[PDB]
């Protein structure tokens, strides 16, 4: 009963890693050059696409109770991706003109709800797994993501002074 402990931690891990980037990029988002912007979207786009896969296998990993939310979360995630890719895609072309930092601001906002969402996903279902343990038959840290998240908020405040179909289509548009 300890062989399927690989994917269970994977989904819970990705939900954290992606968050680390969401904040990082939000830090150097302003100075974010045109050479780092191209790939920047790649990282974010990977979190969304990966989230679907990770969570997909996370369904059974968790106790049956949050299936409804998990299901709706799948489609929801997709929408978020297109939302981020689109915004970021704008600043990518609106950088050679002058409206660079402008479009960048929006990215931070959307990206903000992204990390929170990706986290809330496992955070919510977390009450299910624990609900069983803390009752009968019991048989990278949350706090870390909390503080870090808070920073992202301040960063934006001011300077330092089908589903599968869309995913595929976006890939082509992002490639060339």
């Amino acid at each position: 009963m300890a062989n399927l402990d690989r994917s269970n931690d994977k989904v819970y891990e990705n939900v954290t890693g992606l968050v680390k980037a969401v904040i990082e990029m939000s830090s150097k988002i302003q100075p974010a050059p045109p050479e780092e912007y191209v790939p920047m979207v790649k990282e974010v786009g990977l979190a969304l696409r990966t989230l679907l896969a990770t969570v997909d296998e996370s369904l059974p990993v968790l106790p049956a109770s949050t299936h409804r939310e998990i299901e709706m979360a799948q489609k929801l995630l997709n929408s978020d991706l297109a939302e981020l890719i689109n915004k970021m895609k704008l600043a990518q072309q609106y950088v050679m003109t002058s409206l660079q930092q402008e479009y960048k601001k929006q990215m931070l906002t959307a990206a903000h709800a992204l990390a929170v969402d990706a986290k809330n996903l496992l955070d919510v279902i977390d009450q299910a797994r624990l609900k069983m343990i803390s009752q009968s038959r019991p048989h990278s840290n949350l706090s870390e993501l909390d503080r870090l998240l808070l920073e992202l908020n301040a960063v934006q405040h001011n300077p330092p002074s089908s589903a599968t179909r869309e995913l595929d289509e976006l890939m082509a548009s992002l490639s060339d």
